[PDB]
């Protein structure tokens, strides 16, 4: 619209802010024994996770404990300090903020911004669906982050309910940049759950920042159906089904739902909305999100749809005499 330039100005600052510290990442911003720590959130598969105070501002972390051995013996260095490197570069209000990183002799530190609201997947199974209304209060909150983390040359590569966690605010927290590469181009690397892999990568040939694109469909239409528009039992059938790309709509799907569905789900790379000319307006501008203020999704201005609701064990901390594997993480 009018002034509307003000968007291709925000995403040029955005840019000489994230290649900045792209290019001299920031290191050890804490240490340890400058959190107390309060509980574990849970054991994955490289270490566990645990809730922290922040001794002087009193503030609440998730710091995410990953043993420096044992990730190089799951043969992930590289898919680690690439993870690291893309979070304390990246700066966006739909995106989990990496509050500090340091590491020592035993293992990496990542404390991450505390949310207590849970994952969409989790959230989909409870409710059911969404009122077309709720998904698109989503949908807008992942199509902003898609332009901002696109105007980056970043490609997702992963978008699923899982990755996707909600606020004490209602709002969206893309999470797990592990997939996610920085490229101009095109790229081959297979992953990804299969549901919202596109065309282009299961046939094995060459995809683009418009996969992203894609899964924002199969996404959208899970949110809105209950479950997703190609459903399988074995991964060969669903494939199968991707390929074919003939979607079959819920009779309550509104006809501007399968309209904008319909445009971002085209088999098409030439006339899928997203990978053309107006670019992301083809999608920002459509019907289907015409009674969106776009910048009050930004700035969390909008009323959030739902709020998830608000004899003490203990843990070891093993931080070794020596440096274990120091030489792999020195980009860390």
């Amino acid at each position: 619209g009018s002034e509307q330039e003000s968007v291709k100005e925000f995403l040029a600052k955005a840019k000489e802010d994230f290649l900045k510290k792209w290019e001299t990442p920031s290191q050890n911003t804490a240490q340890l024994d400058q959190f107390d720590r309060i509980k574990t959130l849970g054991t994955g598969s490289f270490g566990r996770v645990m809730l922290v105070k922040h001794k002087e501002s009193g503030n609440h972390y998730a710091m995410k404990i990953l043993d420096k051995q044992k990730v190089v013996k799951l043969k992930q260095i590289e898919h680690t300090l690439n993870e690291k490197r893309i979070l304390q570069a990246v700066n966006f209000p739909f995106l989990v903020k990496l509050e500090f990183s340091f590491k020592d002799n035993s293992n990496l530190y990542m404390v991450m911004e505390y949310v207590a609201g849970g994952e969409m997947f989790s959230h989909l199974r409870r409710i059911g669906r969404f009122s077309e209304p709720h998904a698109r209060f989503y949908a807008a909150q992942i199509v902003l982050t898609f332009e901002y983390l696109h105007s980056l040359d970043l490609i997702y590569r992963d978008l699923k309910p899982e990755n996707l966690l909600i606020d004490q605010q209602g709002y969206i927290q893309v999470t797990d940049f592990g997939f996610a590469k920085r490229v101009k181009g095109r790229t081959w690397t297979l992953c990804g759950t299969p549901e919202y892999l596109a065309p282009e990568i299961i046939l094995s040939k060459g995809y683009n920042k418009a996969v992203d694109w894609w899964a924002l469909g199969v996404l959208i239409y899970e949110m809105a159906a209950g479950y997703p528009p190609f459903f399988a039992d074995q991964p060969i059938q669903i494939y199968e089904k991707i390929v074919s790309g003939k979607v079959r709509f819920p009779s309550h799907f509104s006809s501007d739902l399968k309209d904008l569905l319909r445009n971002l789900l085209q088999v098409d790379l030439t006339k899928r909305f997203g990978n053309l000319k107006n670019g992301v307006n083809d999608i920002k501008n459509h019907k289907w999100f015409a009674t969106t203020d776009w910048i009050a999704i930004y700035q969390r201005k909008v009323e959030a749809p739902f709020i998830p609701k608000f004899d003490y064990e203990e843990e070891e901390i093993r931080v070794s005499i020596n440096e274990k594997c120091g030489k792999e993480f020195t980009e860390f």
